[PDB]
């Protein structure tokens, strides 16, 4: 019963993506992160994933720091999914997609050019989950999954529809884990 | 962490069977229903739980109420399994079956002619379980499955076989929720 | 602000009704009757409702007693609808009705050769009722409204059909109200 | 009596418009959006709002963010009306509709690349609303309605006039409701 | 939440009728003056009224004062009733009429010649009313309706009948109001 | 005595001009705003304060909120002569004008694209004013006057000079009063 943190690792860029590249609502799924301990390669926490059987964040807050000047705009909405076998990917509805996300807890909107964060909501029980790379089911490894979702056109200094997509920004990890049996796995 | 109840929902009719329909033991069990608060399309409860990742039942008691008159009997014992894949389905020994029913926590036993009920035993650890749909395994989203096992031969006022299946009492839920992390799903 | 009761009151005879007679689940609804102070018309409580302006119930249950031996069966549902403008009358399934029906709070459900009762719920707001005729919409005048949904076929000594409605008992009012400001109407 | 929140919903996306768009005070009207439990289709509070008879905001605020660079500006100003048949549709002078605006409480004034936000204010009596669809009357059904006027040019880098209609942000509703008397409705 | 008063403002004239002007039973209602805040145009408190949504009367009391010397008589009885779609415009008794009137809570009967007062008896429940003009129902807008009711002949010095309609008193309303949540309407 | 507020109203737009339309100190004065409760014709404060005799502000901030993007820059400031009767349209150096402007207490200095406040200094004594339309001397009337006062060129994006005066913003009042003695003047 080890616990670390708080502490931060670095997950992923994140690209705005134009008008033309969002054909459907699942084209606006900018990011789709597992936070797993374990999900990470390189980083810190999954480094140290590899030496405990099982994790629990107690706090795990994704923090979307811009890349991009204040002459664009693009408004995201983020969230975590607490459940890795829920999934998005397959709504037909834009409006839906959009709703289904800032319905989730500790979401958060924003635009593009801002930093933002979101919590991890933890659960109600004291589950603790699988480290290491994931076997038969998610639910037992992934204790949630982090989206960002373009809510709007990519937009110029001048409201006009920006042509290409843009790498606008960074989301790092903010967390404290418990981590519990030391393993080597 | 919203907590719901005590509150009340229709699950099912329930059909007594006539001697010749009840060939196997497998075919005592007058009905199988599943416990999710996710598994009764159309109920108030159901509905609910589109609307929160997680849930748990404080207090789950089905109540069964007849529909029959005095002037038939036939002997139910009902109870509700906390595993959602174990099966008496195929069991061969009426007794047997009959025995594994009782022996469940909280199983009844009565003349279907007459209101009685069986709570849904609680987990010892804190257990929630995943709303909606049932994906991989049951035991992440089933927290029981309800049985009802006709123990004894559908008889008429003068003590011989009834000719015919009479569908002959009605199953509602009672019950208290724990629902936890709001979500669309 | 007088407090009037405990007291009761005869609201209606109520007829269970044969297969032949429900053809379409609105034919369920044996009775719909409203639930203001001022709704039945030679009683001592709506002999009394014309002498303020205003009534609320602090508790008004109905009391079904049944008129019929235990050698027929019949299963009602009987709830109180708060919201005099919600209309069941027009829904297209069977199981919709009931489950609707059941949902209620302090709905109850019985086989109609037993006394049962059922609360009218109390609002959360203190909210005052109109007496007297109803004026433009029913939400000023009228608490509540009660019903009977029949569930399940009426049925004889041997299980079979009945093939004539059948008049099973009758519904008594149980009632505490608030009555406030003097008024003749 | 269920207490839910605090949550958050998605209501609509917002279009300031050009000058050209903006011919009589009327059209200053960016959003009329009604802020019943019940009046979001599609969303987490009107998906609940179908299991109670009736509900109270106890705080809803409307949340806008921006999608706009700062490279444009345009003045709104944001209210809730209490009063869903108050109606500023016909108002004939343009500082009349800004002015009748800026006075209701709670109200909040803004330039459009801004996120502010605007609380419903709540009732002196303890009033709650009829959830579902609208009957005859909005003044049982509709808790308020939520505006947005434009009060000013949308204007350009330059501050010359934008030549055509930009959808700009969105709107967010921040929750906590009471709940009254399970019903299905 | 405003509270305003005590405070007075001017009702009407008040005209007492010659025997050969009173005909029927609604002929004896001299005056029928709606008691909302918002209905007396140029009144002070009606210019208030239009800045807050809602208005409730905390002590709203209706005082006559006599215009007429103490040779001629006639006999008033004075009420406010608190429901206004109740109306005995259509009464067929000249007896009944006063009954009614004087059985209202707070009612009082005085000879005209003489100043006399009638409170607005206040609901149990704590109501607040809409403020402006009336849109589709009264019980929306109206907290009460005050009424004069003329009981007897207007008689002269020595006992004959008057035979000329009479301008004879006036009426004030001596106010105090509660206004919630500022608004311009 | 009757304390109105917190609230809010709307007072006017107000203009930045471009170096080409200010030719003296004086036309740098873009608003002179009297600030009586009577002084803004539409407004609630200013239809209240028809109704008490006199008035007197325990708190009035002007609260100015641009319109105008981050391209542009301008600098006002801004302050509340609490003598009507002082006037500076009539100094002749820049300098001096700005130098009594910031010198006035609860003065405030700013880039127009930014929202900023200016406090009413209240008198040392407990001076009430006249509500309603001036007559000999302001001094009995205006509680305040408040000015924007534009030091800076109007400039772009690049630093060089706009040609032509833009409306920029808009002011409010976030006020608490005293009114006493009721009167409709
Ligand atoms: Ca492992
Ligand atoms: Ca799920
Ligand atoms: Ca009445
Ligand atoms: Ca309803
Ligand atoms: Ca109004
Ligand atoms: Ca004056």
């Amino acid at each position: 019963i080890s616990r670390l943190g708080p502490d931060s690792d670095f997950l992923t860029s994140v690209v705005a993506k134009a008008s033309t590249s969002i054909v459907t609502p699942a084209d606006r799924i900018l990011v789709k992160q597992p936070l797993s301990a374990s999900s990470f390669p390189g980083t810190r926490i999954t480094g140290l994933s590899s030496y405990w059987e099982r994790y629990k964040w107690l706090s795990a807050v994704a923090r979307y720091v811009p890349a991009v000047p204040n002459t664009v705009a693009c408004q995201f909405v983020m969230y975590i999914d607490t459940d890795p076998l829920d999934d998005p990917s397959n709504i037909s509805d834009d409006n839906q997609i959009v709703r289904q996300a800032v319905s989730q807890a500790g979401s958060n909107q924003f635009n593009f050019n801002t930093s933002k964060t979101v919590p991890l909501i933890v659960r109600a029980d004291n589950q603790y989950y699988y480290t290491g790379v994931d076997k038969q089911n998610l639910r037992f490894s992934l204790q949630g999954i982090l989206y960002i979702i373009q809510v709007t056109d990519l937009i110029n200094f001048n409201g006009e529809l920006i042509t290409q997509d843009l790498t606008c920004g960074s989301l790092f990890l903010d967390w404290l884990v418990n981590f519990s049996i030391p393993q080597i796995n």
